[PDB]
């Protein structure tokens, strides 16, 4: 679908209903169905993440296998074994298809150039708190489809949105 000379930029995240995506340096729920969904969308593509999101990756999947891991940092000496570190967004989006995988800061940074969002909404009532990382706000150019609610094996309810724009 994507012409190979172009640069499709997508954002992928899971959020509570409130928009909270991160808290205390972690994701404040566990949803294996969404872990699998995240792998399914991102596999075989370049993935771009902020340094704090790299830090938060489970050690057994750091770097995330099967994907070119790109970490944004202002720390020139940052050690990200098995990934590459860039100091600006410009050098991070040179691939034909790129998925931005977090966190709050880097979603906001990449949002102007994104034409796809894959959003998991978790039906968990976490009100916004000081310090939370938050999902980006999507303007009126976005459109998309809302999936049906499903229960995870644990009983946590979630649904998938697929957004796109020109
Ligand atoms: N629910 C989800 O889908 C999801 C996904 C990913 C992450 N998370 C969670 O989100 C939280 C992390 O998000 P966050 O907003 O705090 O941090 P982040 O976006 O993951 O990383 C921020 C770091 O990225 C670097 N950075 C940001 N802008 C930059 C720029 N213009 N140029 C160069 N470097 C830049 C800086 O690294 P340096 O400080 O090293 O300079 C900055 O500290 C965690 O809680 C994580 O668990 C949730
Ligand atoms: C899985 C959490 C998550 N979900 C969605 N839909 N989008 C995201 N961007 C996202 O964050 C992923 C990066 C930070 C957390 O990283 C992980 C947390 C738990 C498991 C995994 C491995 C998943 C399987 C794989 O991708 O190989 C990453």
């Amino acid at each position: 679908l994507v012409p190979r000379g172009s640069h499709m930029v997508g954002l992928i995240w899971a959020q509570a209903t409130s928009g909270v995506i991160g808290r205390g340096g972690d994701i404040p729920w566990r949803l294996p169905e969404d872990q699998a969904h995240f792998r399914e969308i991102t596999m075989g593509h370049t993935i771009v993440m902020g340094r704090r999101t790299w830090d938060s990756l489970p050690a057994k999947v750091r770097p995330l296998p099967g994907r070119r891991n790109v970490v944004l940092s202002r720390q020139a000496d940052f050690m990200a074994s098995g990934a590459e570190v860039v100091g600006s967004l410009e050098e991070a989006l040179t691939s034909p298809e790129t998925w931005v995988i977090g966190g709050g800061q880097v979603y906001a940074l990449a949002l102007p150039y994104a034409t796809r969002c894959e959003v998991t909404e978790v039906d968990i009532g976490l009100p916004r708190e000081a310090g939370d990382a938050l999902a980006p706000v999507l303007d009126e150019t976005w459109r998309g489809e809302t999936g049906e609610w499903r229960f995870s094996r644990s009983g946590l309810r979630y649904r998938l949105y697929s957004y796109h724009r020109s």
